[PDB]
């Protein structure tokens, strides 16, 4: 779980919404007259009409993640 | 569960949003007449009509996560 | 759950919104008639219409966390 | 749970927000008739119509954080 | 639960709002004949219509948190 | 779970969206008289109508994911 | 331009409004850098949002009107 | 232009309305920059949203109008 | 221009209003930078949001108007 | 132009009305840099989103008018 | 131009209207850059989204009209 | 021009009417750079989504009109 970006050293980014009646949900439980949900997330979740990532690394980036589950 | 961005030295962000009746959940639990229901969310959730990330890194970054679930 | 970022040395952005009837629910939990719901939430959630993270990291930056769970 | 930043030396940032009948609903817990709930929270959570982070880390910057949750 | 930051050494930011009718929750718990609830909060919670965060760290910036539950 | 992209030195983006009635629903659990349901999730979920993802790695970048399950 | 009636002899009316944001325009003239205009109004005019006109002969009743316009 | 009515002898009446945002415009002349215009109206003129005529003549009645327009 | 009514001899009216930003306009004349503008206004003229006219003729009753207009 | 209604003698009328954003324009001129225009209206105009008339004439009743145009 | 409706003597009517963005025009005239426009109406015009015309000679009931145009 | 209805002695009527974005124009002249128009109207137009006529003539009705244009 370890993450390491080193850098030594020796434009336009446009969005443009426009919506009528956008309705968005991301991490949702819906439910009626049900006995048990399990709604296990660990992660990152991107949820909408306009979901843009741009120049997420430009320079020395490092991304990890590390999820689980234990019951037994 | 380390990070670590070591930097060393020796643009137009647009984002335009017109909505009408715009609906945003985003982590949500919504029931009725039920028993048990779990949510476990461990990470960066970002939930939405305009959702924008841009030059999330740029220089040196790290980003690092960890989640678990034990129950035995 | 260690984070670094050192830094050693030797734009426009822009968000518009404009929004009619605008309804954002974040963490939420609604419920009628139920029994018992656990909502665990450990992580930077963002949740919005116009949801805008521009240059987050932009020198040395470092981001990190940590979730868990224990009933045994 | 350290965070280290360092920083050793040797723009216009605009938002506009214009709403119509806007409602804003972060951690909130509704119910009616119910018999239990939890609402465990121990994040930084952002939850809004014009939700803007610009710059979050611009020099030396450490961000953590951590959460958990013992029952047995 | 430690945070360091050291600084050795040897722009426009607006934000506009114009709201009509415009209602904010933070944390809120709202309940009618119900028996028992828990609203556990520890983190740092942002709510509102228009949530800014500029420059959130431009020097040296150390962020931390720490939160737990134990009920055995 | 290491992730390490050193990088040393010795454009138009534009996402343009006009939608009408846009429904997003991203990671999402929907039910009615049900006994149990299981949702793990453990990776970065995009869900969305205008899903962009321009220039994600630029300079030197490091992605990386862990996910399990662990049942007995 | 004779109006008669004689009558010899030998409930519940509800009304319900509830209006947000109503506006009501009559007879209205609006002009802005024009050289001539003319509003000949000459009869019983009625104009709103709930406009009723309940009963308005409930015995003997007459109703008579006359208008014109000359210029030669 | 002679109206009559003689009546010899020897309910529940509801409107409901509720409306949001509801504008209502009778005899208007809206212009910009024109040389010459004429609104000739002579008649009864029921204009709106909610626009009920019940029971008008329930006994004897008598309705008559007479408009014209001379100009050689 | 005569009304007789002659009568010889040998109920719940509820009105329910309740506006908000209720604007009502009757007779009215609104000009910038014109020249001439005629308003000739010669019979009973109704305007408003709740504009109720119950049991306008319960007995004998008589109702008439002349108007006219002469330029040569 | 003469109307004779003579009566010799020896219900639930619902109108429901739910609008939101109703627009409704009667008798209207609109113009921008024209010449001339005429508007000439001699009758009863009934216009509008819920235009009911129920019941009209329920007894003896006369419903008369008389419209021209001279020019020459 | 004779109307007579003589009577000699010896139910539930609903309407429901549940509109959203609702927009009616009756008599209209809408013109930019024009020479000349005549809107000669003389009848009882009926315009709307729930036009009803519901019993409306239910005892002795008469209706005319007479319209005409002369220019020589 | 004469209408004569005698009568002489010796139910449910439902409209149910639900739209989304319902635009209505009636009698109407649209124009732009255009030099002359002629709207001649001399009889009852109806117009309308929801445009119901229903029990017209019940009892004695009588129901009668006259157009004419004369230019030589």
């Amino acid at each position: 779980v370890v993450a390491a970006a080193e850098k030594t050293k020796q434009g336009v980014l446009y969005v443009g919404s426009k919506t009528k009646e956008g309705v968005v949900h991301g991490v949702a439980t819906v439910a009626e007259k049900t006995k048990e949900q399990v709604t296990n997330v660990g992660g990152a979740v991107v949820t909408g009409v306009t979901a843009v990532a741009q120049k997420t690394v430009e320079g020395a980036g490092s991304i990890a993640a590390a999820t689980g589950f234990v019951k037994k």
